[PDB]
């Protein structure tokens, strides 16, 4: 087990960090049916999303996608600054794997 | 997959984006049969629903529609400016289909 | 479908609104079996109920039920104004169908 | 069905209120298998637990245990007063049936 | 039962308590596959993880670890001091038991 994000970010093919310091800019989210999910943004225009639940998916990760909306939502509310995402890039958004939230 | 609220809006028949910048003026609930659903209204007058599930609804949705009632109502209490919303406008009110928060 | 808690109200027997245009004094919650169930009051003595889950209620209404207990909890907590209740009025306290709140 | 949290708590063998008006001072809450469990403290001492759910409880309640949970560790994040717990008083430490709040 | 966490800690092989008064330097928290998880630092270094759920945990765990991630993020956003956590020290990083919170 891993002791942080970079580190558990490399445990996955096709991942990267991004590393933005900055609270979110935008949250989006989406009832709509094929397309239940969330997207942010941050002030430069970089974009990401939490993806809709698919096969790709693993079933202890349904829970755990939940969550993280949970997350972004009351992150951008409060501001909170985002210190590191690790998303996978071969998606467009590129999608979120794990946040790291850090004064 | 769309990287924006309006993208997203347009892989849908019978929606349209509201453009509001404004938090929301009121916010109503009611756990009534037949009527499990949250109303919302903008200082113009502007009123919008989240939609009873139904049988227009697929399973995938069921959650994400629990979520947004979860959205608005935080957005209205901590007076959280909505960018836009993407509708349905075959409904009326209009039924929320996805929402963007921005400063 | 109904654009405002007072049309809501009045698809159903045994409803009235009360107009509170204030916030909630205090906050009560019970898991004691049988009382499973919140209790609010106003400054000008109004009590209300969130009802006990019953056969009353129709299964779309469970959630719904839990849903209002979240919002009169965190309402409550905000300070926020609730500007009217919907209620049955066939009970005593009064039971909560559905709530408003508004600057 | 009672009106406040004192007459509820009659309607119960093995209980009392005890009136603290006061935040709470501690919050504890633990995973570990069987103490799966949340503990309080004021600062006169007083400690109190929100029990492990169990054969004693009845279905209706365990949806309730997890609320009371909730609203224990957000009252102690925003120092709400707590007014009166209802608690049974043949456990130690005493179990929380229910709880008030107001400023 | 026990009254606090640190004799609740006792209460279990391959544990001890860790005594932080301090509110937590950063949240992570992943949804990638097998790695479901949350891990907080403090300003001392110490990290410590709430466990995939796994084999070892038994049934009533699995609602209060999703809790305690809840609590933990919770806790981090509002800046709250974390007193004491019990962990189990057989796992890198340390597994929270149990979380304290006091002023
Ligand atoms: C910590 C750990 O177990 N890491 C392993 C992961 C992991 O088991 C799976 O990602 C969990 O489903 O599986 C890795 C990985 O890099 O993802 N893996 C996966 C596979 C074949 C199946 C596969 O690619 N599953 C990942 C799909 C990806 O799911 C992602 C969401 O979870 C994203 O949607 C991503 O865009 C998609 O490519 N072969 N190796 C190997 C890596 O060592
Ligand atoms: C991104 C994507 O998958 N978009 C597609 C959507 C989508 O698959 C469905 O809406 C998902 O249920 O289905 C589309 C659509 O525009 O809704 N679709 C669906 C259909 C036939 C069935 C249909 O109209 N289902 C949606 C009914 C609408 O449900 C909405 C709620 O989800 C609202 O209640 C709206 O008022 C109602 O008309 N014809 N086209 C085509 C579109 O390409
Ligand atoms: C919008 C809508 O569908 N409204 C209709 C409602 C509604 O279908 C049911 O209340 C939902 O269960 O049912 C109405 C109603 O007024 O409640 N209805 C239902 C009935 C027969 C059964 C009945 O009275 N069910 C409601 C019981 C009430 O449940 C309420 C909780 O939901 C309260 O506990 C109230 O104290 C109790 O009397 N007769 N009229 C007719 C109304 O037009
Ligand atoms: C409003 C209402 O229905 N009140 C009744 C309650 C109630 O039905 C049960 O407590 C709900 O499970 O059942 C009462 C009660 O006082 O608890 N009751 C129940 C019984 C026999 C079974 C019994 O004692 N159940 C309660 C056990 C208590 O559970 C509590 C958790 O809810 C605590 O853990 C407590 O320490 C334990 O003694 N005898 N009286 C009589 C009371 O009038
Ligand atoms: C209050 C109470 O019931 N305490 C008892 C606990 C408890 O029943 C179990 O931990 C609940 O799963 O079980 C104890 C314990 O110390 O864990 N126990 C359990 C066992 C054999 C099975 C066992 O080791 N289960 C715990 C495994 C641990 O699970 C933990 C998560 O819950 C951690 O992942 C930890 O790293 C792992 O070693 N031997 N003693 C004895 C202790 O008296
Ligand atoms: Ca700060
Ligand atoms: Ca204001
Ligand atoms: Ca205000």
């Amino acid at each position: 087990t891993p002791q942080n994000i970079t580190d558990l970010c490399a445990e996955y093919h096709n991942t990267q960090i991004h590393t933005l310091n900055d609270k979110i800019f935008s949250y989006t989210e989406s009832l709509a049916g094929k397309r239940e999910m969330a997207i942010i943004t941050f002030k430069n225009g970089a974009t990401f999303q939490v993806e809709v639940p698919g096969s790709q998916h693993i079933d202890s990760q349904k829970k755990a996608i939940e969550r993280m909306k949970d997350t972004l939502r009351i992150a951008y509310l409060t501001e909170a600054k985002v210190e590191k995402l690790c998303v996978w890039n071969n998606k467009t958004p590129h999608a979120i794997a794990a946040i790291s939230m850090a004064n």
